[PDB]
């Protein structure tokens, strides 16, 4: 659904700062 395609890519952009 939507909010979890959200939360997905918010998550891998927040991953990519590590």
């Amino acid at each position: 659904e939507q909010l979890l395609k959200a939360l997905e890519f918010l998550l891998k952009e927040l991953l990519e700062k590590l």
